[PDB]
C-alpha cells in the first residue's frame, strides 16, 4: 500500500476535462471528513476484515484513482474515471451494507463530488 498522502500535482498534460474531475476528486480526499474511509486503500487482512477480498473483487479508493490519473497509461476519459469512483461508492455499500453510516459517507461523498463538478461547470 503507498505511503504518506497523494501529493497535488495539477498536470496540464491532462484533458481539460480529466484535470478538472482530478482537482475534485482532490478536495474530497485532503478536504471532506466525509471521505476518511476512502481516501487510502485497506490493508483488509491488518485491520481483520478478512474476507474482503473475496466479497470485494475489484478494490478502489480515491488514492487510487488520483495516482491513477497523475501516473498516467489508465485513463482516456472522464466516464472511465467515474466508473472507478462508483466503485469505491459501490463497494462499500456491498461489504458494509447500504445501512451502515459508512455507506451513508459513501453516498454523501458521492453527492458531494458531483456538486463540485457541476460547480466547476460555472
Amino acid at each position: 500500500l503507498p505511503k504518506n498522502k497523494h501529493v497535488f500535482h495539477s498536470d496540464q498534460r491532462l484533458a481539460p476535462e480529466i484535470r478538472d474531475l482530478y482537482d475534485c476528486l482532490y478536495k474530497l480526499y485532503a478536504e471532506e471528513s466525509a471521505s476518511e474511509y476512502f481516501r487510502e486503500p485497506v490493508d483488509a487482512l491488518r485491520v481483520g476484515a478478512w474476507n474482503y477480498y473475496s466479497v470485494i473483487t475489484e478494490p478502489m479508493s480515491l488514492r487510487t484513482v488520483l495516482d491513477y490519473i497523475v501516473q498516467g497509461g489508465r485513463y482516456s476519459h472522464v466516464e472511465q474515471i467515474m466508473n472507478d469512483v462508483e466503485l469505491i461508492w459501490k463497494n462499500c455499500e456491498r461489504y458494509n451494507g447500504a445501512e451502515s453510516h459508512l455507506a451513508a459517507d459513501a453516498r454523501r461523498c458521492r453527492a458531494i463530488l458531483e456538486k463540485h463538478r457541476e460547480r466547476l461547470a460555472d
